[PDB]
Formats: C-alpha cells, sequence, structure tokens
C-alpha cells in the first residue's frame, strides 16, 4: 500500500516521500502518467506502469510485508500480486534514490499542462 | 477526481493544492485518516469520511463536472455518486479556505505513520 511505498522511499532516499515525491514531474504522486521530465520522474513512470501490470491486488490499499535486511528492502510475500506489488514499490524507492543526483526541485509541483502524453506502458 | 479536487482547492484557498494539501497533517493526502492535527487537517478528515459514503464512483479517478458560478463551486448534476463526490470535494475546499488562517506549514509533509488512529467515520 502507499504506506509501504512511502516507507520504502524514505528508507532508500532518506527523504520525506511526500515533500520530495508527492508531486514531482509528470509521474510522481500526480494523477496518472506523463512523459517523464527526468530520471526521478521516470522512476515514477516505471512505477505506475509496474502498478498497471498487477492483477490480484490493490497497489494503493493492499498492505504487504517487507523487511529491511542489510539495508536492503526485502519483500516478504509469496502471493504473486503482493510480491510484485512490493517489488514495484522497492524498485521505485531504489530508483528514486539512484536518481537523487539529478533530482530537480523545479519539478516539485510540476504543472500538468506541461506534461506531454506518456508512452504506453 | 483528484483533478477536480485540486482545482477546487486552488479555487477556494488560492493555494497550490499539492504543495499545501497534498500531504498535510494526518488526513490530507494519502494514507487514509488519523486524529487531526488542526482544523485544516480536520477538513481532510471529514473529506475522507465523506468519500466513504460514496457508492458507484471512484473519488480518485472519476472526473466530474462542476462550474464556478458567482465564485462558488457548483457541482454539476453528473450522477448521484459523482455529484456527492463533487459535494465532498467542494466541502473540503471550502473548509480548507475557512481554516487557512491556522494553516501551519509544520504539518505539511507530516509523517502520517505518526498519526494516532482515526475514530470511525
Amino acid at each position: 500500500s502507499l504506506f509501504e511505498l512511502g516507507k520504502m522511499i524514505l528508507q532508500e532516499t532518506g527523504k520525506n516521500p511526500a515533500k520530495s515525491y508527492g508531486a514531482y514531474g509528470c509521474n510522481c504522486g500526480v494523477l496518472g502518467r506523463g512523459k517523464p521530465k527526468d530520471a526521478t520522474d521516470r522512476c515514477c513512470y516505471v512505477h505506475k506502469c509496474c502498478y498497471k501490470k498487477l492483477t490480484g491486488c490493490n497497489p494503493k490499499k493492499d498492505r504487504y510485508s517487507y523487511s529491511w535486511k542489510d539495508k536492503t528492502i526485502v519483500c516478504g510475500e509469496n502471493n504473486p500480486c503482493l510480491k510484485e506489488l512490493c517489488e514495484c514499490d522497492k524498485a521505485v524507492a531504489i530508483c528514486l534514490r539512484e536518481n537523487l543526483g539529478t533530482y530537480n526541485k523545479k519539478y516539485r509541483y510540476h504543472l500538468k499542462p506541461f506534461c506531454k502524453k506518456a508512452d504506453p506502458c
């Protein structure tokens, strides 16, 4: 669920997830997808396409188990949907961390009319 | 949908909805409800309870029509669920405006996990 997502994002990036990613570019936090503004935004794009793949569970609402083991997010589910959901969330958190280097605050609260249509997932 | 909600919030409060209300206190934004931090947060609390009453539409994704008439949000007829949704959104936007005077930025990006469990709606 978004709780696990947010926790993962905090754990990977060390950043408050809402402030940094609650509305970043065309894909992070905002409703739906848009052409990514940058790598950070692209993480969220990928994440949303990751969500679109899921069948069996609700990415927003469904809680799942994961662990922090040797400073790695370790998904703790066997259920295929929750596992993939967890892995979607893990991937985005990692991706966000990995792209902090090009994170650009100007994309915080990016305005939707500046978003081009996203490529299909 | 979030689009109309954000627009109404913008219209009523004059504030960028994502920045000001995308993550505020225990109730504004994602992660359901929690004991409210302040009146602004209670607006979002009531809002979330309002959403729980909805049947037949998706508060997050379903767009609906409303008009700005005499500087008032006027929900379109839409259909019963969408109109009720519209009314939920209108109410929160109004509530947030009425309480802008005590908006406290310290609650922006409040870590919702650090929220006491909300009472049932």
